[PDB]
């Protein structure tokens, strides 16, 4: 029957470029996208086709052709002619960004998004639950959310992580508290409330053996520990740093909150082991053990059949509700070491 609640503003539901393989799926958000290439593709004649809301138009129109040197921006405007809205469209044609200073973040916008740059070029944008954490109605600024930035890192500034109390709203959808993290992959908001594992998308694509993770930290524990929303006596809240390489497929071209560390797509894990609470900066280096009956093999690693995902979160079980509101981890100076070939 009609539409209950019409959603207003139309969007691009989808992306494609015709002829131009894309090494993982376009990645979707309110108002951008960012698309993936291989390195060498020519980016200065891209013409991205779309999906649209029934009834929308685009300008300038799906299949233009453009040069995607720098984003470019398209507005869509729904079937009534007054809502619109633009997308910024950005195309990824370098390898993934390995040296975090936790610098750099996306202007005007509600909540932190932090980004990888080459000089002005974004070359990619770590996902976080963010997206999620708006939907509780409880942040009112961008230092109220679970993933935020902090203004005295080890240099410059550095990453926070803070696991927050979802509200009232939050704890009737059985979701009373909200780790904070930040993960190479993406944040799909459709699922930010009814599966929220399958929300957070780990990984792209890696074209090195990345033999370890390391960086510094600083962690303090909540107060008090809960487990589904109940206090707990015995426990005290630890974060999680963690990285893993698996193989894409057709039918696994992402891991996420549910699979982690049990895909048997996996390839190589990396784990801190001996987190503590420190209010110094403390050095990890966490070596990538690669899995039993497992290898990496050089045609795909050089095709792009690999994807890396690196995770941080201020709760180890957060992600199934169990940890301490207040709990903070501090990342900085993080570095991907591969082996040089
Ligand atoms: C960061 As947005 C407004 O594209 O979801
Ligand atoms: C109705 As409008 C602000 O999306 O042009
Ligand atoms: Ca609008
Ligand atoms: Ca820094
Ligand atoms: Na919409
Ligand atoms: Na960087």
């Amino acid at each position: 029957g009609r539409e209950e609640a019409p959603n207003a503003e139309a969007d691009i539901l989808s992306c494609r470029l015709p002829g131009v393989v894309m090494t993982t799926s376009p990645i979707i958000t309110n108002n951008s996208i960012n698309i993936f290439v291989g390195p060498g593709t020519d980016i200065s004649s891209l013409a991205p086709e779309f999906t649209l809301t029934p009834g929308a138009t685009i300008d300038p129109p799906s299949g233009t052709a453009r040069d995607f040197h720098s984003p470019q921006q398209y507005t869509v405007t729904a079937a009534d002619g007054f809502w619109k809205k633009k997308y910024t469209v950005s195309v990824i044609d370098t390898e993934l960004a390995t040296i975090y200073n936790f610098e750099d973040t996306l202007g005007g916008q509600k909540y932190y998004i932090f980004v990888e740059r080459e000089g002005e070029k974004v070359v990619m944008e770590w996902a976080s639950g963010n997206a999620g954490y708006a939907m509780t109605g409880v942040p009112k600024t961008a230092d109220d959310y679970p993933t935020f930035q902090f203004a005295n890192g080890k240099t410059g500034k550095c990453l926070s992580l803070v696991t927050r109390s979802t509200g009232f709203f939050g704890s009737i959808m059985g979701m009373p508290i909200a780790a904070g993290n930040l993960f190479i992959g993406s944040f799909d908001v459709g699922n930010a409330m009814s599966n929220p594992l399958k929300a957070t998308k780990f990984g792209l694509p890696f074209r090195h053996i990345p033999t370890y993770l390391a960086g510094y930290y600083k962690y303090k524990a909540g107060d008090q520990f809960t487990e589904g929303g109940k206090p707990v006596s015995g426990k005290r809240d630890i974060c999680d740093i963690y990285a893993i390489m698996y193989e894409t497929s057709e039918s696994v071209p992402t891991l996420d909150g549910t699979n982690a560390f049990t895909s048997p797509n996996l390839v190589s894990i990396a784990r801190i082991d001996d987190a503590k609470e420190t209010d110094e900066w403390t050095y990890f280096k966490l070596p990538f053990h690669m899995l039993s009956g497992k290898y990496i093999d050089k045609e795909k690693l050089t095709a792009g059949k690999y994807n890396v995902a690196i995770v941080f979160t201020s709760s180890l079980e957060g992600d199934h509700f169990n940890g301490a509101i207040g709990s903070t981890l501090l990342i900085d100076e993080v570095e991907l070491i591969y082996r040089s070939e």
